[PDB]
RNA sequence: UAUAUAAUAGAAUAAGAUAAGUUUUUUUUUUUUUUUUUUUUUUUUUUUUUU
């Protein structure tokens, strides 16, 4: 109902970490109670980051990567950037990296490219499989990912960006988003020469 | 097995009439002219005294 009610949430979740609740819940509980508070705009701040320190490292260690995602996209549109929690999903997407599938590898690098995450190892190797999956890649997907705050400095290597660059020509059709692509081009790494065949047919 | 992301800049320079909001001696000095009073000098007239 999108019903704006803030002053009895915070109830709830001072409950929730009160009586140290916080631990044993499932995963995909978590992960559907803060991608909900990441949809009505929560005001009280400090109390989501309470609960999110609660969580130890015996969950974060095998969480399946369908409900890590949804946090971390919560973390994101919540406008959240806890150091200790960064980490902990840096090294777990380690693991569990090569399950992901191309639409959530499409979102947790614009949710991690929105929080400030500067660990450039992981979102190179999280390049580099979407690199490797670029045929199976979506519309929706490559909105998701060429419309990220920043892009062009994860469009650093050659190999790394061409092999998602013509899906990106064939598939998406709107003209607004041709014209950002063609823009956030001119300030990468890559060549002249591929950047001018690029901008050949990109803009439209 | 997902319904959705959005940020780039430049300049140095002036006109000009609206029927409006106090008042608190008047006096001192110098020069010229006229009038009045006092003093001094000269001339004329009258009276008294002396030679």
């Amino acid at each position: 109902k999108v019903f704006k009610q803030d002053r009895i949430l915070k109830q709830c979740l001072d409950y929730l970490v009160e009586s140290n609740a916080a631990v044993k819940l499932s995963a995909t509980s978590i992960g559907a109670m803060l991608n909900s508070l990441a949809a009505i705009r929560f005001t009280y701040h400090r109390s989501v980051k309470q609960f999110m320190i609660a969580i130890s490292t015996e969950q974060w260690s095998e969480m399946d990567a369908s409900p890590l995602v949804k946090i971390v996209s919560a973390m994101a549109k919540l406008s959240l950037r806890l150091p200790q929690v960064l980490v902990h999903v840096g090294d777990r997407l380690l693991d569990v990296y090569t399950f992901l599938s191309p639409l959530d590898t499409a979102l947790v690098i614009n949710s991690l490219q929105s929080i400030g995450y500067g660990n450039d190892e992981v979102l190179m190797m999280l390049m580099r499989h979407a690199a490797s999956s670029a045929r199976r890649w979506d519309e929706v997907s490559l909105t998701l990912l060429f419309g990220a705050s920043g892009v062009h400095r994860l469009l650093r290597n050659v190999e790394v960006a061409a092999p998602l660059l013509e899906q990106a020509a064939g598939k998406t059709s709107s003209p607004h988003l041709r014209q950002r692509i063609a823009a956030s081009l001119r300030r990468s790494a890559l060549p002249r020469a591929l950047v001018q065949s690029s901008t050949s047919l990109l803009t439209g």
